[PDB]
């Protein structure tokens, strides 16, 4: 059982490459408008503390290039909301998919398409950490690649890509440019909240190794809600939800094993640890599949 | 460092279903030719030992049912092809991209499209096992998904789904129908051979750690190539081949760590243990990055 992204297709036909100045990075084009993050604008000087209706405002649309590949899109409109510019094509993309603009919360996951210089590059499956960061593999040109997730034929964007973290991990914003967490797009080293473990996707893993025949973790002893949640919450682990526990009965049911009874299990592994033991084949306990993520798979 | 796939897009615009009677598999349309599991010509009661040269004779063009979506395309050809099915069709795929088949060594990675009805699902990042196995999920109606790996714009297209174990990983073939490992297309069970440890991504693991400056385990001696495989057969590490020597260069010329000194601190690392020391924060040494997917995220 590994992680699993979305197919990418959809929205590789979306990437665009834009330029301004020396500064280059990726857009998402969708019909006649191309999003992307405002710090394109910015140069060095300006990075620091980049006034970006200042900086805007002494732009033109001859200072955007857009690029489709080969074939250079003509922009014919610019404007900024919070902090990612949409500029205004005079083509539309016939390869636009049915899509939606997302708020995603912490705790849910969602596929990303790593692109660099407007060409994709991978894909991979991430979560909305609880302090709004994400652990991601993006290096140094990968801003305005996106997240999302696929919901029939429709593409729910939820996130665009802005910055990295002394830590090493990221941050951005959603599709109407509002960051995740209490980030800014200003070239400082920022620091995150506390970052707490996501229970209820480790309950959905456990629940996972047990489908795959996989159980030395398991015990009889159980545990009310609120006693599991004092430990959880000892251990820096997020409470857990009624709403939670209601997501969690289609495995309970598949599995027979009570959601209580699962929480008793990981309050032994917190306590205890894994004593060398793994569960699929790690040493840690994993928290970023959703119980829709193991579901599926 | 994360699993990483490739982008499925290319792969997606070829991925189309087949079906004979009831059963319906993914296929791989390629220009003028559908690729896919011969088993499809397969009732269930042929699955213990299908004669599948018998079964073909009994087939024409007429039987096989080629959708893109709900959309048929016309087979207007059938031939065998080791364990692979090839219908040629009367539209050439026009989303067919540059490509080649390729028959990968064990240890490389590559990424699966899993696929049901001719529908993606799903995309993830695979590594073929020293046994010939691969840890996929691949659900019933998998089979006829393919893995790739993509290089400038070429899907080099290396496996196609055909079937689980008894112990849960799966099997397939190449694109020219042959199986790897010792594996045959019949619903029978069939044992893998024990598995080993993949040494040439375990020290690209290692390569990985030294050029994020973490690298307390090197040390200042070296190992001749065929002294560190015979004692990493003891500990179950696959041994070392001239290839996997030759594709750990550019790391070794990245870090100035020669192959064989790294050997040296693997060796090292497996006869002492880690000591309750971390590499790259884990107490585990990873074996399923390759060389080219260290320098991806690195670099
Ligand atoms: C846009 O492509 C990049 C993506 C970064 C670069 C390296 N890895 C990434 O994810 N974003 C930035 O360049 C961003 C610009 C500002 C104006 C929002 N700055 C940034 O990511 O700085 C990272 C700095 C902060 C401390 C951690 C690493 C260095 C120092
Ligand atoms: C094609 O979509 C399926 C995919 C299988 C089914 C579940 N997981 C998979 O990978 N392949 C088969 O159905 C295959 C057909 C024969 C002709 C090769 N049979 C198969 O994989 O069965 C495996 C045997 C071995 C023991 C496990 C299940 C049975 C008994």
């Amino acid at each position: 059982f590994r992680k699993m992204a979305f197919p990418s297709g959809k929205v590789e036909g979306c990437m665009v490459q834009v330029t301004c100045g020396t500064t280059t990075l990726n857009g998402l084009w969708l019909d006649d408008v191309v999003y992307c993050p405002r710090h394109v604008i910015c140069t060095s000087e300006d990075m620091l503390n980049p006034n970006y209706e200042d900086l805007l405002i002494r732009k033109s649309n001859h200072n955007f290039l857009v690029q489709a590949g080969n074939v250079q899109l003509r922009v014919i409109g610019h404007s900024m909301q919070n902090c990612v510019l949409k500029l205004k094509v005079d083509t539309a993309n016939p390869k636009t998919p049915k899509y939606k603009f997302v708020r995603i919360q912490p705790g849910q996951t969602f596929s990303v398409l790593a692109c660099y210089n407007g060409s994709p590059s991978g894909v991979y499956q991430c979560a909305m950490r609880p302090n709004f960061t994400i652990k991601g593999s993006f290096l140094n040109g990968s801003c305005g690649s996106v997240g999302f997730n696929i919901d029939y034929d429709c593409v729910s964007f939820c996130y665009m890509h802005h910055m990295e973290l002394p830590t090493g991990v990221h941050a951005g914003t959603d599709l109407e440019g509002n960051f995740y967490g209490p980030f800014v797009d200003r070239q400082t080293a920022q620091a995150a909240g506390t970052d707490t473990t996501i229970t209820v996707n480790v309950l959905a893993w456990l629940y996972a190794a047990v489908i795959n025949g996989d159980r030395w973790f398991l015990n009889r002893f159980t545990t009310t809600l609120n006693d599991f949640n004092l430990v959880a919450m000892k251990y820096n682990y997020e409470p857990l939800t009624q709403d939670h526990v209601d997501i969690l009965g289609p495995l309970s049911a598949q599995t027979g094993i009570a959601v209580l009874d699962m929480c008793a299990s990981l309050k032994e592994l917190l306590q205890n640890g894994m004593n060398g033991r793994t569960i699929l084949g790690s040493a840690l306990l994993e928290d970023e599949f959703t119980p829709f993520d193991v579901v599926r798979q």
